[PDB]
């Protein structure tokens, strides 16, 4: 098990967390070397949670505004940081080379904090955003154009934030989302799929490790097929049509995931949204995330989407 995650399960139903997640410090200052600006912001301190702001250094040699991507980071629910270095560095790279301002979100673990609390999170971060006068914000993000992202797990956290912010969307304003961006949202059931099945022994994400994600992250008592788990009513999507949101989903066929990601986006598509899809073949999950060049691959469909 310390093969595929970096913690241990303890006779008391927690966890235990031995093996340091690398992290970056936030870099705020202009006569720092980095291309990327970045700085921390308390969010809410009974909830330890905070969002870091990625301002790509392009945007103070003009006076235009950049969309603004409110992001979150992937782990399973239960591991990682917007601070974790691989989440830093690929937000750094997003912010340059798809022209955006990054609102990363620092939000609540499981099994401490079981869903549905990253999803509060996500909504709190979002009403924060809306009443916001940080100086970055103000003067260098366009409200009106803001989209919701997130990697893996935190690709489930911006799909149900998502949902739930289309509810309320009058009440955001002068913050105006205009889209959704799943990347290889990580999605559930009991029942296996095609792709749970072929990949049962990958190398990364085999059967048991996914198991144990869902165990420690949903509900207690709850099975897989429970609503934050397997996604596909949907008179949510009769909402997300209505105010015009353009939806991009992201996978690759050799992730085990790959079946209910590209389920949603037919979902999606069969109730009239505005579906970007983006499915590979090989690959594996999270390759995004080491490999510079299908990063950069990526960017280039994103800046795309974002305009």
């Amino acid at each position: 098990l310390l093969k595929y995650l970096p913690i241990v399960l303890n006779p008391d139903r927690t966890i235990t967390r031995p093996i340091q997640i690398p992290s970056t410090a936030a870099s705020p200052d202009p006569t720092s070397s980095s291309p990327v600006l970045t700085k921390d912001l308390a969010l809410n301190p009974l909830h330890n949670t905070f969002v870091r702001l990625f301002l790509p250094r392009h945007a103070l040699y003009n006076s235009a505004k950049l969309p603004l991507v409110v992001y979150f980071h992937g782990g399973g629910f239960i591991l990682f940081s917007a601070a974790s270095t691989i989440f830093h560095d690929f937000c750094c790279e997003m912010a340059v080379h798809a022209g955006v301002v990054i609102a990363s979100v620092d939000y609540r673990l499981a099994p401490e904090h079981r869903l549905p609390a990253a999803y509060d999170d996500a909504m709190e971060a979002l009403q924060w955003i809306k009443d916001s006068r940080d100086e970055w914000l103000t003067n260098f993000a366009d409200f009106s154009n803001c989209f919701i992202m997130g990697e893996s797990a935190g690709g489930n956290i911006a799909y149900h934030a998502g949902l739930r912010a289309a509810a309320v969307a009058d009440e955001l304003l002068p913050l105006k989302i205009k889209g959704l961006v799943l990347d290889e949202p990580g999605f559930g059931g009991s029942k296996r799929t095609g792709s749970e099945l072929r990949l049962a022994n990958d190398s990364r994400l085999p059967t048991f490790v996914l198991d144990l994600i869902w165990e420690l992250s949903l509900p207690m008592g709850a099975d897989r097929d429970h609503e934050y788990c397997n996604p596909t009513p949907l008179y949510s999507f009769d909402k997300i049509r209505s105010l015009g949101w353009r939806v991009m989903v992201v996978g690759c066929h050799g992730d085990p995931m790959i079946d209910r990601q590209m389920e949603l986006a037919e979902r999606l598509e069969k109730k009239g949204v505005d579906v970007v899809a983006q499915f590979d073949v090989g690959g594996y999950h999270a390759v995004k995330l080491e490999d510079p060049e299908k990063a950069k691959q990526f960017f280039v469909i994103l800046k795309k989407f974002v305009v």
